[PDB]
């Protein structure tokens, strides 16, 4: 098995239930920070959502969602956001993650280790709002009144490796963590099976 | 019960999952509009939202609360307010009406059939959109956490003729809902017995 790694969540299907709820342990107030994720797209349509943190005034806070054939990272709102061409694929366990900073407003997108986009001055000395409701495959909606969860932004897959981090990430620490032995780096914000991470809805791990 | 009428709901101990959905069934659109409703109310804290129109972007888009000994009418966002004194008392029904305009932003509030507030350029020419709930002695909070609902805000005690109007209703009309059979009086984009009502977390028809 991969990345000295031993735990997976499964999304068998796309619903409007299907979900996981996320309890991290420290304050998510950061200015600057890394996180990590890998996906297998099952699916990819015109937009697919990989997680959603929302606040209750701005939903959108921090998401990243899935485009037919790009790569789309939003910071703030839905004006300032980063997005690659066609470097995502269909089948196949994947690595997207990036990088921000308020100071300058610095943001970029590495996928499997290396580079594939970037922009300047995004949310320059912005600082993102604490004590919300961190979502993973899904953005924020109802859940319990029988679907809620509008099936498009779904999705459908296998997802593990989830791990935050309260600071940038240098270049070889993402090459570390881009790598077959990147399971032990695990997140301070969030450790993958350290958080508590309960998928709903029709989820369940793998290993 | 207060007047002819013989179901009520019970709301006996205000908590973390105590709430009431209401599904109406033709549009919400309003230019104007109005609200008798009478109230029973065990405690009153400096804010209790009995009732409120929210949507994902305004959660405060029609509403009125007790704040302590007061009546306020928050309108189209919290900003537009208008706001009664030393009215409500605990365990009495009360008469609580209303009423608003957008001709040039009127709106009224009338307590026991008696006018309770006016005010004028409240919510000017503002349009209640359409697609958003209306929700009962509750504000947003999780529900399905085993609890969250902020049991501060959550309400206690016994209620009955909650109905609502399409446009405005005349001092004729207001007062003739004080009256002592306005049991068979109830409104058009709301009627008790009409609308569909699902008690939630404790709320209990007393029929």
């Amino acid at each position: 098995l991969p990345a000295g790694c031993e735990t997976a969540i499964l999304f068998p299907m796309r619903s409007k239930k299907i979900f996981g709820s996320v309890h991290p342990v420290r304050p998510m107030r950061l200015e600057s920070f890394s996180a990590c994720i890998w996906v297998k797209a099952t699916d990819v349509l015109n937009k697919t959502i990989l997680f959603s943190y929302g606040t209750k005034r701005n939903p959108y806070e921090i998401q990243l969602y899935l485009s037919y054939q790009s790569i789309v990272f939003v910071v703030g709102g839905e004006e300032n956001k980063l997005v690659a061409e066609a470097m995502v694929s269909l089948g196949r366990w994947t690595h997207l993650c990036g990088t921000w900073n308020s100071e300058e407003g610095l943001t970029s997108l590495w996928v499997n280790g290396e580079l594939a986009a970037t922009t300047v001055e995004m949310a320059t000395g912005h600082i993102v709002p604490e004590g919300g409701i961190l979502q993973i495959g899904q953005e924020k909606n109802g859940c319990c009144v029988g679907g809620g969860f509008d099936e498009t932004l779904a999705f459908s897959g296998r997802l593990t490796g989830f791990n935050i981090w309260d600071s940038v990430l240098s270049n070889e620490e993402i090459r570390e963590t881009g790598g077959a032995e990147s399971c032990h780096i695990r997140g301070n914000i969030v450790g993958w099976g350290v958080t508590e991470i309960q998928p709903h809805g029709g989820a369940q791990y793998v290993s």
